[PDB]
RNA sequence: GAUUUCUCUCUGCAAGCGAAAG
RNA sequence: UUCGCUUGCAGAGAGAAAUCAC
């Protein structure tokens, strides 16, 4: 276990040196001289580390996670990476191990918050030549000092518990100032002195039962619930002990934490040690095999699993009541398909789907999330995703147990991550076995989600009627194999609204997930012995069709959007001008194309009322009028609605409004109108806004059937026709329509709509409301 | 228990890119 | 304008690890 962050070592020379996180920019973005916008783009990071001496600064990064690591890892290569390479000798890890002990059945250590200090003080209480003596395989489990001196003398620890203790002892032989080893144990030398107790006993802060499991290493034998007793002048080893029959607790053995995940609480298995390593007749015992399974370590004799221990600041024990179905759980928890079964809260109910939708089609724990559960708990280092333009490998101490690579690269980064994690799993899951007739009493497609209400009954095949699993709501993939095939089967028939019901003589379900979903066990232990069936009682709820993914398409050979500015374009060139207005240029694409060509315009102008958008088309302007501009000397961008009057833009000879109106109010569609004509008198102008009727034509793949989730209203041709020749006769203008799309023949009409307003005819103030955001002039 | 590191998910937000019935 | 993809920031929630005055 090598994760060593730079950020930590920092921590073992105390908070000294301090960070300070500092954001700069890295010229990634186009720079744009002028702009009174604002594009806040990511700013990358590098730390400032301040360490007593000298201080030293990240350089550029991406994240402020990676650059305070940055400071770290610039902080030590100039020490000469001290902390890091340093590593144990093997004989100074007997030295620690010594030491530590040492410490411990120090007087001062009496009195310590450390686990250890209640357990040394709880040693005291033990009664008889019992009193005094801490049992070895506390010295040992408790201390992770102990621990990571105990690893690097011996790595065969984590295989064999056992070893430990011999070093423990040891160590304590070589070092027998104030250690004497006892059959009980070890123990101080002489009495710690009388009043170091006394102070101890006054400020104490003070008969309970805790429930756990017996395991047999007889296969035939039943795993049953032996509740064990915890009194105060017994330590809680002792209790365990006397369940296995010997005579002290110095007996007593204790393997690594597990189960967190599967039972809700932190599992150690307690089982005994060789008279061997204790002296440090002789015959030993026979293997449990379920035992040794469970915790992932070789344990031999009977042995108790149960959830108990001493926690900090406290003298009270901490403890859970294991239970007999606990211990199942903790089983199916060690397959895949069973962690996806508990994580799900319906063990029977789900199961382990076969393959990979979306990440909204799914349900329950992703496949990466469960697996990486699933190797940390196997004592595996966490899975490589490898991503190509997938490949899943997987790692356990510098060895490869599993490598795999899907056929189909989905377009993301998750989907295509989570479908190796599913075929990763599978594989896994067929190492241990998991995954009948019917009878029922009382259409759905694949790649749609079912809510059910089931509830599932164990009985004797037809006090004996008893609930397993019940659940209100609970939804299922259709056609991923993520839920019991007969309740997938059976739905799937069934309407929203329906209650069917079928029972299984020969329970289907494996009965170590019956026995891990039912509480009173004995019950269920009696119906298995004779004919139980399992009934199965599914109300519908609800239903939800076939995912939606495709979402865009291109309809129109050149894009609608391009045909749109070409047609504005044609125009430009057709009637020469000067000065071209563009109320609503979004980001620039007419005045892109426009000063793609040489056109003799002379002055330009853009208006919005978004500066997003205005950010982009200077930026785009700055570029295009840097190639040789071939006709302009005056561009310019305001931000401003054109529902309003500025003085500054007059003098407009062509006057584009590219589909804006339609952005807007029906009215503010008619203030515009009347503005615009009246007010800056353009020679020609140019409105588009598609024809509604089209739209009929495209949804084959406010109002009802509309385009964009801003348009306030959309026109029919006659709507617009109306509109528009209303304004044109009642402001002396020239009014022609055309379309762009299909074609004004062909009944649709055109798929978007086009007014050329023309000046037949060929009173002002000032008032600035706009906002200049960039300008610029030849010089 | 103090502290701290690293992860993953959820929602919020910003940006870059691409496209479109804008 | 709108949608989709990618990345950075904040907050919340779950999870793993490590050190702690001899
Ligand atoms: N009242 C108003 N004043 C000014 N601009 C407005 C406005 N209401 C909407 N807009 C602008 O209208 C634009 C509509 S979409 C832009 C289409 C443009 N013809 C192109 O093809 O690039 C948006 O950029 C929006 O900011
Ligand atoms: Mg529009």
């Amino acid at each position: 276990h090598t994760p060593t962050p730079k950020a930590i070592i920092h921590q073992k020379f105390g908070a000294k040196a301090s960070y300070t996180v500092e954001e700069v920019h890295d010229s990634s973005q186009s720079g744009c001289p002028g702009l009174a916008i604002p594009q806040k783009g990511p700013c990358l990071y590098r730390c400032h580390l301040q360490l007593p001496e000298f201080s030293v600064v990240s350089n550029v990064f991406k994240k402020k996670k990676d650059s305070e690591q940055s400071a770290a890892e610039l902080a030590l290569d100039k020490l000469g990476i001290r902390p890091q390479n340093d590593d144990l000798t093997v004989d100074e890890a007997r030295d620690e191990i010594v030491g530590r002990i040492k410490y411990i059945f120090s007087d001062e250590f009496l009195s310590a918050e450390h686990p250890l200090g209640a357990h040394l003080r709880a040693a005291l209480r033990r009664d008889g030549e019992r009193c005094g003596s801490v049992p070895v395989s506390v010295i040992a489990t408790v201390d992770a000092k102990i621990n990571s001196r105990c690893k690097i003398i011996n790595p065969s620890v984590e295989s064999d518990p056992f070893l430990a203790i011999s070093y423990v002892m040891k160590a304590a032989a070589k070092l027998a100032d104030y250690i004497v080893a006892s059959p009980h144990g070890l123990r101080r030398k002489n009495a710690y002195p009388s009043e170091i107790v006394e102070a101890l006993a006054t400020h104490v802060s003070d008969s309970r039962e805790v429930a756990a499991v017996y395991i047999p290493c007889i296969d035939e034998e039943v795993v049953e619930l032996d509740t064990l007793y915890i009194s105060s002048n017994r330590h809680y080893l002792d209790s365990i002990a006397e369940r296995l029959g010997l005579k002290d607790g110095n007996q007593v053995m204790i393997s690594r934490m597990f189960g967190k995940a599967s039972c809700g609480s932190e599992c150690r298995l307690y089982s005994e040690i060789p008279k061997k390593y204790l002296d440090n007749s002789h015959i030993v015992k026979s293997r449990n095999a379920r035992a040794s399974y469970i915790c992932g370590q070789d344990i031999h004799g009977d042995a108790i699993l149960a959830s108990v221990g001493y926690r900090w600041k406290s003298d009270d024990l901490d403890y859970d009541d294991v239970t007999v179905n606990s211990f199942y759980r903790i089983c199916c928890g060690m397959s895949p398909n069973g962690i996806y079964k508990i994580s799900r809260q319906a063990v029977i109910a789900a199961q382990l789907p076969f393959a990979f939708t979306t990440k909204s089609n799914w349900r329950g724990p992703l496949p990466r999330e469960i697996l990486g559960l699933f190797c940390h708990q196997h004592r595996l280092a966490e899975p490589i995703l490898s991503s190509s333009t997938e490949v899943k490998i997987f790692t356990k101490s510098q060895d490869l147990v599993l490598e795999c690579s899907p056929r189909k690269f989905y377009e993301k980064e998750n989907d295509a991550i989570q479908n190796a994690s599913l075929k990763a799993l599978l594989w896994f899951s067929k190492f241990f076995a998991d995954l009948s007739s019917e009878s029922k009493n009382t259409s759905i497609t694949n790649g749609s989600v079912v809510s059910i209400c089931y509830s599932l009954s164990l009985a004797v095949d037809p006090s004996s009627v008893e609930p397993i699993e019940s659940n209100e709501e609970i939804e299922f993939e259709v056609g991923t194999g993520s839920m019991n095939p007969h309740i997938e089967s059976e739905v799937t028939q069934m309407t929203v609204g329906e209650y069917a019901s079928f029972k299984m003589t020969p329970p289907d379900a494996a009965e170590a997930l019956i026995l891990a979903v039912g509480s009173d066990t004995v019950r269920i232990r009696s119906l298995l012995s004779e004919r139980p069936c399992l009934n199965y009682n599914i109300l519908l709820l609800g239903v939800k069709g076939p995912s939606e993914e495709r979402m865009e398409a291109a309809f129109f050979k050149p894009p609608l959007s391009k045909q749109r500015v070409e047609y504005a374009l044609k125009h430009i060139r057709e009637s020469s001008a000067s000065t071209l207005v563009d109320f609503g240029c979004g980001s620039g694409s007419l005045l892109d194309s426009l000063l793609d060509y040489p056109t003799s315009l002379q002055t330009i102008i853009g208006v919005d009322i978004s500066p997003k958008g205005l950010a982009r088309a200077a930026k785009m302007l700055h570029v295009k009028l840097n190639k040789e501009a071939c006709n302009v000397k005056s561009a310019t961008l305001y931000d401003g609605s054109i529902l309003e009057f500025d003085s500054r833009l007059h003098d407009v000879d062509i006057g584009t409004c590219l589909e804006v109106i339609e952005h807007m109010e029906e009215d503010q569609a008619c203030e515009f109108g009347e503005k615009v004509l009246s007010l800056f008198h353009p020679k020609l102008l140019i409105v588009s806004t598609p024809n509604y009727e089209f739209n009929t034509i495209l949804q084959r793949s406010q109002l009802p059937k509309f385009r964009n989730h801003d348009h306030k209203f959309e026109w029919t041709r006659e709507q617009f026709n109306q509109w528009a020749s209303k304004l044109g006769k009642r402001h002396n203008y020239s009014v022609e329509f055309s379309g762009v799309g299909g074609s004004g023949e062909v009944e649709p009409g055109f798929a978007s709509q086009i007014a050329i307003f023309r000046r037949e005819a060929s009173a002002e103030s000032s008032m600035q409301p706009y906002k200049v955001i960039w300008e610029w002039k030849k010089e």
